[PDB]
């Protein structure tokens, strides 16, 4: 099995309820087990700012699924939690499940790019990741602890 790390976000339809429901759904993904759940953080919106604050979190999920198979399940869960596509880039959503990392794999398919392209620039991804995996090393050898020591990210507040 491989340890995948999934970023969770919600800013619509009661984010705490959406995230708790998503965690239960993540538990039902086949060939997979949740290892660790982060704290929940209240985060200002990235992109357009005319939307509610997000609940952001992270989960470690060990799995024997193929990377795109895991994506099939995360997309399914988003859709089943009423996620509807709107035109607005980075606009509000009931649930976002991004695959941040899939072990040490570097994946570039039509549907999937891992590591997540912007995660090293987002405190709302890196802080919950550090909470659950403080010893993490990226596929390029960069240490999570070193990024968080060196780069300025705003303080992240718990939900
Ligand atoms: N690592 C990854 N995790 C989840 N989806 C990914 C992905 N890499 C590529 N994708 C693709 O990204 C597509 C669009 O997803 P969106 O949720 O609309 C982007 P977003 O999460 O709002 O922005 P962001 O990636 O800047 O955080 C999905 O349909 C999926 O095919
Ligand atoms: N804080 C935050 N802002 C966003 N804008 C679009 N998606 C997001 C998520 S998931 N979190
Ligand atoms: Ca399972
Ligand atoms: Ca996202
Ligand atoms: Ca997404």
């Amino acid at each position: 099995m491989t340890v995948a790390y999934i970023a969770i976000g919600s800013n619509l339809a009661s984010p705490l309820e959406q995230v708790n429901a998503a965690l239960k759904a993540l538990g039902d993904i086949p060939e997979s087990h949740i290892l660790t759940v982060s704290s929940f953080y209240r985060t200002p919106p990235l992109g357009p700012q005319d939307q509610p604050d997000y609940l952001n979190a992270a989960v470690a999920l060990e799995t024997s699924l193929a990377p795109e198979e895991l994506l099939n399940h995360t997309q399914r869960i988003e859709l089943q939690q009423g996620r509807v596509r709107k035109a607005e880039r980075w606009g509000p959503r009931t649930l976002d499940l991004d695959i941040m990392l899939f072990g040490n794999e570097v994946i570039n398919t039509e549907r999937l790019t891992v590591p997540h392209y912007d995660m090293k620039n987002r405190g709302f991804m890196l802080w919950p990741l550090f909470e659950i995996a403080p010893e993490l090393v990226f596929p390029d050898g960069e240490m999570l602890r070193q990024i968080l020591h060196t780069r300025a990210f705003d303080k992240l507040n718990k939900w």
